[PDB]
C-alpha cells in the first residue's frame, strides 16, 4: 500500500535486509525504506495503513504483520521481533501503539 | 483526498447539492458521492481519512469538519447538521464515530 510514497527500490532493500528470522531491527527499516524523512502528515497516513481494522491503535497481531504492509508476501515478524518493537514503542505501557507513540518511533 | 477513488463529478455534485446552511443530509451525500457501494475496505479507508488526528474515532470537531476531506475549500457543517450526523451514527452514544459505526452509517 506505499505505491507513490515510499520508493519501490526502498522497500525492496528494506525486506531483503531482515529476511532472515531475528534480523529485524524497526530503526534500520524506516531509515531504509525512507519513513524517517517524511512529514508528520505522510507519518499518520502510514500510520493508518498499519492499523488494520482503523482502532487507532496498532495492537499485538497487527505489528506481528508489519512488513505485509509494505510487500504483501513479506514475512511475519518473530514473536521475539514483535515484542521487541512493541516495547520500543510503547511508552504509556498498554500493549498497543497510538499515533503519537508511532511518530516518536519513525522520528527517532 | 478522494482522488482516484470517487469521482471528481460525483464528488462536486455532493457538494453542489448540500451548499446552502442546514441542507445536508448524510444519506444523500454517501448515496450521491458514491460510497455506498464500497467495499468495507473502501469504507475503512474513507473512515481512516476522515479520522484526521488517527484517534480511531470521527470526533465532533471532525465531524464538523467532514465536507473538506472532499473538497479542501468546502463549507464547514453548521451545529445542527454537526449534532444530526453524530446522532444517526453514534450507536453507543459516547459522542464520537468508530470504525463499525461509521461503517452502518455508509452503508444504510
Ligand atoms: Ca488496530
Ligand atoms: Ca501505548
Ligand atoms: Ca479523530
Ligand atoms: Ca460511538
Amino acid at each position: 500500500a506505499f505505491a507513490g510514497v515510499l520508493n519501490d527500490a526502498d522497500i525492496a532493500a528494506a525486506l531483503e535486509a531482515c529476511k532472515a528470522a531475528d534480523s529485524f531491527n524497526h530503526k534500520a527499516f524506516f531509515a531504509k525504506v525512507g519513513l524517517t524523512s517524511k512529514s508528520a502528515d505522510d507519518v499518520k497516513k502510514a500510520f493508518a495503513i498499519i492499523d488494520q481494522d482503523k482502532s487507532g491503535f496498532i495492537e499485538e497481531d497487527e505489528l506481528k504483520l508489519f512488513l505485509q504492509n509494505f510487500k504483501a508476501d513479506a514475512r511475519a515478524l518473530t514473536d521475539g521481533e514483535t515484542k521487541t518493537f512493541l516495547k520500543a514503542g510503547d511508552s504509556d505501557g498498554d500493549g498497543k501503539i497510538g499515533v503519537d507513540e508511532f511518530t516518536a518511533l519513525v522520528k527517532a
